[PDB]
């Protein structure tokens, strides 16, 4: 057993540990976006939330952001000529999606785009790709939770976690 | 108060949650005869409304956290829900005329039951008649972001419910009309 989960080997990030990490990024964007003078309304930084797991990155990285005095308002994949704006994914991997929306978003000419992914999956990459900001890299190694799916589901685990292989074997 | 836009705190986010945490007992017991587990057999969670993915995010973990495992879906601005448990989320409900069409097209599909959880509900503002099976919290006639509620999509990451200042959107809905 060891491990709090039954459906995973182990546990990598615990929800804790993500969000410590995550304050850690939100005073780095805090001091980066210093000197735009941010305001709620006249001036937020536009969150930009790619694929359909990020809603949990989002929604925590959002109030973290907060906390630090970087006002938000999101968008989930407009009206952003001149404004800046901050692409959160819950996981780079092979940074295919991440390049054709940063591509995208720049014909609408922001005045400035970064990214910012919770898991960093390096070894993944078929372009190569740096995002701006990463909360946490992960090794090889098929992981689950704080809004990563298998299948649709594990989604709600509190941590991220490497699924247990036999699991999707079965499965 | 410690936001300047705001009158009040109105609902602490420990306080959303305690709730929610009432909310979720309520629905694990509602459910535990469904046989609800992860990948097999989960609960459908079908999230409507852009501001709805806070209470999304915490609801879902905090579901798990009592043994009902979910999987989601979003209706902003569907799928294999036929014989499948669903609980529609929304952030807020008010005139009801959004949940009353999303529950009727799900209806459609024959889900093997369908009900509706909300973090807000206004009793006041209905339109037409609707009642949610789980409500998080009752609010009055009173106008508030935060928790995902925006005021012209500003405030939706405030931690807590707080009643926004009456000077703020009309400074902003004056200075919205000097652009137009
Ligand atoms: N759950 C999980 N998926 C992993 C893992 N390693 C790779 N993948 C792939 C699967 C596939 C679909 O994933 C959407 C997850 P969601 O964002 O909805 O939470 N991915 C992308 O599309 C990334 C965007 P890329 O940079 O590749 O363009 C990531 C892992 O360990 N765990
Ligand atoms: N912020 C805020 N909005 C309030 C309040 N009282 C009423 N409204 C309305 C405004 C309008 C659009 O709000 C989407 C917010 P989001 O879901 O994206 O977070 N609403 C609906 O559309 C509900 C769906 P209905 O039941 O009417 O069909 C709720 C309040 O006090 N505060
Ligand atoms: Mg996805
Ligand atoms: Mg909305």
């Amino acid at each position: 057993p060891a491990c709090k989960y039954d459906f995973a080997t182990s546990v990598l990030f615990t929800e804790a540990e993500l969000h410590t990490r995550m304050r850690g990024v939100a005073q780095r964007i805090a001091d980066d976006y210093s000197n735009c003078n941010l305001k709620p309304l006249e001036n937020p930084l536009v969150i930009v939330s790619v694929l359909k797991g990020s809603f949990v990155f989002t929604a925590d990285m959002v109030r973290i952001l907060g906390d630090f005095g970087v006002p938000t308002r999101v968008e989930f994949l407009c009206d952003i000529r001149g404004k800046h704006v901050l692409v959160l994914e819950d996981i780079l991997d092979t940074a295919l999606t991440l390049r054709e929306v940063v591509d995208s978003l720049k014909k609408s000419e922001p005045a400035s785009i970064k990214t910012l992914v919770a898991i960093d999956k390096p070894g993944g990459r078929k372009i190569p790709f740096t995002a701006e900001y990463v909360v946490a890299d992960v090794p090889n190694v098929f992981v689950v939770g704080y809004g990563l799916d298998y299948d649709q589901s594990y989604r709600e685990v509190r941590d991220v976690v490497i699924l247990k292989p036999s699991v999707y074997e079965t499965w």
